[PDB]
């Protein structure tokens, strides 16, 4: 067994952060999964579909800041396209590499399997190009450095790549790498910086208060840590929106809630909205992030900082590498802020949304990792106060239900000694509920929370409550880990009050088994965020 | 209520054939849906996930001839991208219906959900470019006119096509047409015409045998009777391969078996191969169809016939119908017409084909996914009126259980019979809730040789990544609903199987079988496949 070209590729996924690889198993890619498994490094994670496993690696890639994703070609990759396009929309790094027929059955146009049957053997890779930052498809005179390439981008943009890998090229001969794949980091010109840098200070010089809004780019860039950092020795008042939920221990002094648009609380508009400046650090202020674009924030009153660019105003400075752009305010913030912001300011009976949230409130604790669907669930969480060193993982941006289950798979893949709590609709969970049985295989042991009232109830709030498209098959959730395993090492409950809850909770705390609790809840029954976002449009 | 381009786009397509719209619900669509519901023509069906939602339409279409699917703006549209790619390879004609946000949130770049971030909202459409022979943006300027261009392509290709409707358009005003969308049937030019029929004639009238061969091409143009007739006519050894099975009443004098390359029987061989000349209608020699193209007939030896142009010997006549091409060899062929067709205990993969052989019927759709299924129902020697639907050029696992939800919903009277490997259902799993909500009656076989076993063919044999997770298959009825009224049972033994068939005979509650074979076992055509490819 020569070290050869599938050897390369794999080195560089663990050079990257990758110590597993997901997906599914064909006839495309055989050759190069006997690379894996006999792999030292790197573990595969069979899947039980492509969709599922592209969720997985998203969810793995939020925990380990990168990750892989296997397919066949044609049918496998095509599978999980909508995965790589949420990770590419929420800047999630996640390699998609695609086993393809060897090179020579391409050149010839063989009416091969997984393909339209015309001959080509190019329609895929070309529609992935949008949902990717960069792709290659790798043949014996280019795959080393095509490889390099292509997870250098990623690595830069925080985005998905593409590679694919005809069999043939995979065994091609390599040689091992001496030194691992690390990306150089950038740094601006020193005058364009300068330039920066001059702007800001002049709007924070004379700034009576000044917010920060942290969001989703500083956990995808490695950031989360400076701005905890900042707040820290820089006392402010700050906030994140919902998809960077988690930057903060909402703990902290400073800190009065979530930043919703005008569905924030009263604390939090007039922390965030009230102050002269605010500081937007790798925000993106979406429709569901602001309320329906409720969010009363001008252009004077903001800077905001990019991957690669920053805004003082109405001016931008490009070029400046994000980084560096924290750097420099929280330089100036700790010259002009100074500021000691004011503090900030059980449940019994037939569960509700509100009592729900506030049991799950006592429940959570540093260390968890906590997955929210869109739907009540996301919208409902949103009002969660974060104890420190909590991955809260949320896909409102992309917003694909299903989504958040197949990624609790691939988080506590990642972390194994972490607690992994799934908030999941029941409509949700039946987009991807075969990958519980990946769960179960693997022996994990989350803690899976469907919030069932029997149907697509976010929908019923926006538009047709009544109407039938609304309603799902009713599932019986507590008897699914004994279908989709021969020995589940599970417990289930099913809960219609709070203290029942409560106590459940208080019993899977140390979860030592798979937890699935199916949670009452009433049909008509909407988070307070929700409430707003239903109202947000229709004019 | 006033009638607007939502009504108009479900006029045209129950005037397409499609009585069903299979689809996810999201805001960019509800709209729309609201029209669905209300519709007295078109009935909506709600999926538990949108690529099994375009694996039921693929299904549905290849039972009425036409099938739509509806998803929302990119989470639902890129979710069944591989079912409509599928559509496309194997020509099924799904209109995929996605629902978009208004035009003016669209012109002004909103960052809006299901978007990349970047303002841009024609990525998801383009990326269906290659996967669809007609698409449309419809606006309020061109609407009705991209309705019936995007639908008429799709008709005459019998292929996906693709329309993207954003929610204010949906709700403009529109007029109910008086004519129903009809594609007019092609002619070739006679001249043409005449090129054509003059040489398959001279060719014809110096064979001393003629086989014919029909595939899938003649099942998606609605030439399925015309190829029985045609054998009936003219009595003559006649075959399908892997993807056209269920054209022909396989009883029937002249039929000898499913013709696969090298991988046939010996008499289909003989029947087919030996022929000085072999009428090909509608064939497409893929890897799988010909054991690793490993099948024996040469441009001299044949006359093919495709949708727009038919071949004989080295030379190509295009611009001809294939209906018309097919009716001109009908004729000559009456013209020539000359020789008459001539004459346990543990299961095994051997004795399941065998077992369920005696158990098919008239009326039958049977669908077989990818592995020991399909390349084991292929030996069936099916009688008439039978749907036999495969997948084996694009191959997706998991397309089978989808499907039959489709189809079964599609056609509630006739008897449906699923043969899906352990590994396969595992990917579509959740559309058995969908049959069990539906009360849908099929007849479930779950070929349990735990894992991946077509690919321990191909390679690793004892190689994990062709294990699955173990399911408990008998189990997932009553996980999936909270009054299945489904019928389980597991065997092993060729006995029970048999037993177990009789009392799902008349499928008056939804059945599944979980059919216990060993992890080894392979059928014949399978071991042939992976031994022309070993090398
Ligand atoms: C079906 C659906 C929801 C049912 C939840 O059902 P469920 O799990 O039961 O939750 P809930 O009943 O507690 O509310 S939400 C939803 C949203 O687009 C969420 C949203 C709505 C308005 C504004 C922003 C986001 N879709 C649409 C949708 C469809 N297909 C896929 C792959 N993805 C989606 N997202
Ligand atoms: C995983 C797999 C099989 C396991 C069956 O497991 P199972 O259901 O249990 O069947 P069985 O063999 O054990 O009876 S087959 C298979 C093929 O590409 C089949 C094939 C290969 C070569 C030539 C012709 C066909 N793949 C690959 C594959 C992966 N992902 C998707 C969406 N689709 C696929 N197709
Ligand atoms: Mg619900
Ligand atoms: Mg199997």
């Amino acid at each position: 067994t020569p070290y050869c070209v599938a050897d390369y590729l794999l080195d560089r996924l663990t050079d990257c952060g990758a110590d597993h690889l997901f997906g599914v198993p064909g006839d495309y890619n055989l050759q190069f999964l006997d690379h894996v498994i006999d792999s030292p490094d790197i573990c595969w994670v069979g899947c039980a579909n492509e969709l599922n496993a592209s969720y997985a690696a998203d969810g793995y890639a939020r925990c380990k800041g990168f990750a892989a994703l296997l397919t066949t070609f044609g049918v496998g990759e095509l599978s999980a396209m909508n995965g790589i396009a949420g990770s590419y929309a929420e800047h999630v790094p996640v390699l998609h590499i695609v086993g393809a027929p060897g090179t020579a059955s391409q050149q010839r146009g063989e009416l091969l399997h997984h393909t339209l049957g015309d001959g080509e053997f190019r329609h895929f890779y070309h529609m992935s190009e949008p949902i990717t930052v960069a792709q290659a498809i790798l043949t014996e005179q280019n795959a080393c450095y095509e490889i390099d390439r292509v997870l250098t981008t990623m690595l830069r943009e925080r985005r998905p790549g593409y590679l694919m890998l005809p069999a043939d090229v995979a065994k091609k001969a390599a040689t091992p790498p001496v030194n691992a794949l690390t990306l150089r980091h950038a740094h601006a010109d020193s005058a364009c910086l300068k330039a920066f840098r001059d702007a800001a200070e002049n709007r924070l010089a004379m700034s009576k208060r000044t917010a920060l809004l942290a969001d989703f780019l500083v956990l995808r860039h490695g950031l989360k840590h400076a701005l905890q950092k900042w707040v820290k020795d820089v006392p402010m008042a700050h906030a994140t929106m919902l998809m960077g939920k988690g930057i903060f221990d909402e703990r902290h002094v400073g800190f009065y809630g979530t930043y919703s648009g005008s569905a924030s609380a009263g604390a939090v508009k007039e922390a965030i909205e009230g102050a002269d400046t605010v500081l937007c650090i790798g925000t993106r202020f979406t429709d569901t992030l602001t309320a329906g674009f409720t969010h009363q924030l001008t252009p004077s009153q903001t800077i905001e900082v990019q991957p690669h660019a920053s805004r003082v105003g109405d001016v931008w400075f490009t070029g400046i590498p994000m980084l560096q752009a924290i750097e420099t305010l929280v330089e100036l913030c700790k010259q002009h802020v100074h500021d000691t912001p004011v503090p900030s300011s059980q449940p019994d009976g037939s569960l509700t949304q509100d009592n729900f949230w506030k049991t799950l409130q006592t429940f959570i604790r540093p260390g968890d990792i906590i997955l929210a669907d869109q739907g009540t669930s996301a919208f409902g969480a949103i009002d969660l106060r974060l104890p420190a060193d909590v991955n809260f993982i949320v896909q409102p941006l992309w917003g694909s239900i299903g989504y958040t289950l197949a990624a609790a798979f691939g988080a506590q893949t990642a972390c194994p000694n972490r607690r992994v709590i799934v908030l999941t609709g029941d409509g949700a969970a039946q987009l991807t509920i075969q990958e519980l049985g990946s769960m179960l295989r693997d022996k994990q042991h989350p803690i899976i929370l469907v919030l069932n009232n029997e149907g697509y109830t976010v929908e019923r709030a926006i538009h047709g409550p009544e109407q039938r498209y609304n309603d799902i098959a009713l599932w019986n959730w507590t008897q699914i880990p004994q279908a989709l395993s021969l020995d589940p090492q599970a417990q289930c409950w099913r809960v219609s009050e709070a203290e029942q809850l409560a106590d459940v909770l208080e019993k899977v705390a140390h979860h030592e088994r798979l937890s699935l609790i199916e949670v009452m809840l009433p049909k008509a029954d909407i988070p307070p965020l929700l409430g707003a976002i239903t109202k947000a449009l229709e004019a």
